């Protein structure tokens, strides 16, 4: 028939298993054999039992991302269970290290500058249907980010760089570890350009019905209450928005433009320029966002299934509130177990206090530094924490629990299964966000394109796949 | 407003970055033994190298290696050969870091289809073929050639009848094929786990509506050069001759395996197979039929415009196909016997038998089966017999070397190749599969790459860009 039908260039490749055998267990032969080959070329992307991922690659800092949460409590749970798992590898390493000669101290802090002046991020994604307008990012979440630092910030002590071209800020305490790194990006008009908030991120979701929403702008947090108002204020601020609640457009005329200045100002009096051409303080548009938000949780519908409930943003309006009474007052005796830069502050005073300290002290600057630290029992959150001057959102057993356990409400549950399996069956697995594949013997692959769904019939066929020819 | 509207329950997640420092060796060395435990637990087991192809290390199971996407024979040898010297080099590292520790010994790794213990090892070959032709179809006409293409291309083995089975039903023997026993028993059982010759619905790893993916299960793992090339090449020219329907006549058989195990024990080939149309061939039969038709097929072969393989590599493996079978009617071999693995290798063992007044099942000669397929150059035998200039080579030690570092020119590998050595020169991150490149930092760029016959894209190029431009 025709000739030209035949494919004389085709493509073809060959899959070989190798025998293995070692002449004096023989694991231990396979293992050192795979071990230089694996290290260098495996991805970096480790997705463990949990359901959340380990970013690992030996130049670059080591990064936890939580499995997906619905819950605010269950968010805290999984980023604490991070801090546990991260610690638990340093503490491995000192042990190895120790069995060989050498001995010392591996320290992982959990902030958002270095000695150096290296930036690290503590990154948030949040869910939000295509529903929410593009414009309204800009008009009403953007100035309530900006000036969120008042509320959450972790704390750090400025040194000006002399080298620092263009401006200088004097020695002193900033409430925020991120506005100057967060500036610097957002001013860049090279390749170093981070915004601050991204929409357009593959949403690691059906495309259609759900967007990412990425943000930038937040220090990491030690103290439960911390997290809890930094994510949970932001959660109504949503809210508010999706509602067409009524949320009046405070839009800036340039979002970085007091960023800086907010940071080293603990009364709130910064004032900004709104794109109206009017101004307020960085305290004003707080207490604006705080009030519509106590108005919206007297309407909020509880969420039938899951979600944060009504009783616990009730908390989170508790703390919010009396943040906001304690940046106005100057009195911060409510507040100064709950909120990082607050309880940072009155420790660096006390030191001040007794010793006469200035506030380049290196007295201070240990203080500063070793409240990251995220080590039980050696670092100064942990201390603090264990002796009652840091209040608890949750409990230590629910973050233990996180620990080995995925969410149960979410995908991520389906990708904890699948990873459970694949532990006690022995079967190798390659899994992804959305993605999760079986390699072996034919490659079965699922799709999980819902973030919200726990039940998939399809992942039910995979483990039982697995399971017939472990 | 819509009260309802806002997101009560919505998903949500925190990625957070650890400053990592170490109080009193290299920050690298503190990291890396650090991240060790997790790696080694958890980290994907499919891992890619900058040749383009893919290696499977699981502490559990056998090391396989899968050759990066070729389109041409000659380059597909070379591939397949590189990952013998990269399985090698592993094996070779391991004996001088097992040295450090007080462990002393050899490792062994054999390229063969069954171990002593009665394991299997697979050798597998993945085929794209036009998507106009029905899946099953194509099997029912590709596979009387391929249950008797163990006669042209068969490694060898010794068979050992377990003398515990009462029903064995073969003798201690010399076997053409490693893999017919086990492809056999495979296929005939109830348990879920019965597994198919061939598998066409496989993922294409290739746009879903313009091709499809042929997973063939059969064959021997080769070390001859030649025999790798008339394995894969004769199997080529019956899928040419399909796709254009040249006229191959159908041979379907009326059950695939029925004759599969005995055709492995007849090195003349007499094995009788029944048809569904009510006649019955030999074994050497249908290869005569398959390979007359090939060679007409030659005639009016089309010379591909771009890469492919030329008429004067398939012209090659005609001469090849043609002096097997013709050495299989005749009984004697003197023509192929540097060509054939299990020919090359029987002439090796009746040498032996011949000299000792041996008998079949000497341990002597189990281990002439056996190191045959140890792949360490100069202390396995076929590369001794190589060197000796006993077994002829279809390719050149120069093309093997240059194939263990830089992937094919000619497909969608090369593309995967450039990306895995910018990341290798700029000491960056990246994710990559078959068809999906990523990066994650500082912002997520992702390509996908669904043609696989293609060696240029403008989106790899800018990827590699964004690596170079944002690297520390
Ligand atoms: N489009 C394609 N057509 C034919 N073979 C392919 C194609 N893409 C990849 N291959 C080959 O298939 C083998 C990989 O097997 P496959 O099942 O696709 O992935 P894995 O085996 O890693 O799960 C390799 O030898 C590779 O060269
Ligand atoms: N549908 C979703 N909605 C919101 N967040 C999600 C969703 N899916 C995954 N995430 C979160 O995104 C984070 C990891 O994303 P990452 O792999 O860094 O993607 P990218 O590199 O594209 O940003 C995790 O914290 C994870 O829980
Ligand atoms: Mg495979
Ligand atoms: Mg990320």
């Amino acid at each position: 028939s025709t000739v030209e039908s035949a494919l004389t260039r085709r493509i073809m490749g060959i899959e070989t298993e190798y025998g293995l055998t070692f002449v004096d267990r023989p694991d231990e032969i396979a293992r050192r054999m795979f071990r230089p080959i694996v290290e260098k070329y495996s991805s970096s992307n480790i997705f463990i039992p949990n359901g959340s991922r380990l970013y690992l690659d030996v130049g670059s800092h080591p990064e936890y991302a939580t499995a997906e949460c619905d819950n605010l409590t269950q968010l805290i749970n999984f980023e604490k269970a991070g801090d546990v798992i991260a610690d638990r590898m340093a503490v491995d390493a000192e042990e190895s290290l120790a069995k060989e000669d050498i001995a010392g101290q591996v320290y992982l802090f959990k902030n958002n500058v270095d000695s150096v002046g290296n930036s690290y991020g503590c990154h948030e994604n949040y869910l939000v249907g295509r529903s929410m307008p593009l414009k309204a990012l800009g008009k009403r979440l953007m100035p309530f980010l900006i000036t969120r630092q008042l509320i959450c910030g972790a704390g750090r002590i400025h040194h000006p760089n002399p080298l620092d071209k263009g401006e200088s800020f004097p020695l002193g305490y900033c409430i925020s570890q991120r506005s100057d790194h967060v500036w610097e990006g957002v001013s860049s008009a090279t390749t170093r350009s981070r915004p601050i908030i991204n929409t357009r991120d593959e949403p690691h979701a059906d495309s259609h019905s759900y967007r990412r929403l990425h943000v930038i702008v937040g220090d990491a947090n030690m103290a439960e209450p911390s997290i809890a108002l930094k994510v949970g204020s932001t959660l109504l601020v949503l809210e508010m928005i999706e509602a067409d609640f009524g949320l009046p457009s405070l839009e800036l005329a340039n979002d970085i433009a007091s960023i800086r200045e907010i940071s080293r100002d603990a009364t709130g009096s910064t004032l900004l320029s709104l794109k109206d051409g009017t101004t307020m303080t960085a305290l004003q548009i707080q207490q604006v966002v705080f009030e519509h938000a106590s108005k919206w949780l007297e309407q909020r519908p509880e969420p039938e299934f899951s979600g944060t409930s009504n009783t616990e943003m009730a908390r989170v309006l508790d703390l919010w509130g009396r943040m906001l009474k304690a940046i106005e007052s100057g009195d911060f005796s409510e507040v100064d177990t709950e909120i990082d830069w607050v309880i940072k502050k009155k420790l660096i005073d006390r030191f001040i206090q007794r010793g006469n300290l200035g506030l380049d002290d290196p007295k201070l600057a240990q203080v500063d530094l070793t409240y990251h630290d995220i080590r039980p029992g050696r670092g100064l959150f942990s201390v603090l924490q264990s002796r009652g001057m840091i209040k608890r959102w949750t409990t230590d057993e629910a973050i233990l629990a996180a620990v080995d356990t995925a969410p149960d409400t979410t995908r991520a549950h389906l990708r904890g299964r699948i990873l459970k399996a694949a532990d006690t069956l022995g079967v190798p697995v390659t899994v992804d966000w959305m993605r999760h594949k079986v390699n072996r013997p034919e490659p079965q692959s699922v799709e999980l394109g819902d973030p919200f769904s726990a039940v998939n019939s399809e992942v039910d066929q995979l483990i039982e796949y697995m399971t017939v020819h472990a």
